[PDB]
């Protein structure tokens, strides 16, 4: 609340009005459980409607909420695997800590992965080592909070050129109906966005970006409608002349089915345009 969120979180709401509600080129399947601690699973299935590529997941999460512990295991159809153990408020409240291990047998490359977090009123602070064959590298995050107002540095340091690969700044202010988010990443993408709750049923973004120096501007608009509380519709576009129209459905409890048109302008419909299909199950 007087907590501020993580740095790659500045801006989230706003990336979630463009981003959510749509699936183009994709149908998707989604299988959720949930459960307030104990076993819990997400399995998931694309199939790519350009490349005929079909991709699949799982997850199996085991929350010990009494001690802060979350256990995770992925695996998807590429082969790979993966463990996550993690401890929250457990030495300190608010302190984060994470090991994360992958594995690929189809190149025999595995990761490894430590991920610290500490929040508090007005701070929230990260530092995460990548124990890469050609890192270490460390990600180091901190964001501050002041009345509403935010202010947030993030650098990635490589080992290996043992130099700043990344060094971006936020600016921000944020209440629960309103959020504006500013970036600039390496001195040279510039970004700029508004999110707003208008009021109970529609949230709206406006999303900018350009780059030092190149006279050029990208900019799109969007909108998310809570039609009822079984149905949902989305629609944005963008100076590319792009238009996503995006519907969502609650056929039955738990099942919700997604359609999701993109179209080009000025070829609308008039050349081909992006389809999706998601559906998801929560049981």
């Amino acid at each position: 609340m007087a907590v501020p969120p993580t740095y790659a979180d500045l801006g989230k709401s706003a990336r979630d009005v463009f981003t959510k509600g749509y699936g183009f080129g994709l149908i998707k399947l989604d299988l959720k459980t949930k459960s307030e601690n104990g076993l819990e699973f997400t399995s998931s299935g694309s199939a790519n409607t350009e490349t005929t590529k079909v991709n699949g997941s799982l997850e199996t999460k085991y929350r010990w909420t009494e001690y802060g512990l979350t256990f995770t295991e992925k695996w998807n159809t590429d082969n790979t695997l993966g463990t996550e153990i993690t401890v929250e408020d457990q030495l300190a409240r608010g302190l984060k800590l994470t090991f994360d291990s992958s594995f690929s047998p189809n190149t025999g490359k595995k990761n490894a992965k430590i991920k610290t977090g500490y929040k508090r009123e007005h701070i929230n602070l990260g530092c995460d080592v990548d124990f890469d064959i050609a890192g270490p590298s460390i990600r180091g995050a901190l964001v501050l909070g002041y009345e509403g107002w935010l202010a947030g540095y993030q650098m990635n340091f490589e080992t290996s050129k043992s130099r700043v690969t990344q060094s971006n700044f936020a600016v921000g202010y944020k209440t629960d109906e309103f959020q504006l988010h500013t970036n600039v990443n390496d001195g040279t993408e510039f970004g700029g966005s508004i999110y707003q709750k208008v009021n109970k049923k529609l949230e709206t973004a406006v999303n900018l970006a350009w780059t030092a120096g190149n006279s050029n501007t990208r900019f799109g608009i969007a909108a998310k409608y809570q039609v009822d509380p079984d149905a949902c519709f989305s629609a944005k576009v963008n100076n590319s002349s792009l238009i996503g129209l995006g519907y969502t459905q609650t056929l039955k409890p738990g099942i919700k089915l997604t359609l999701s048109a993109l179209l080009d302008g000025k070829n609308v419909n008039a050349g081909g345009h992006k389809l999706g299909l998601g559906l998801e199950f929560q049981a």
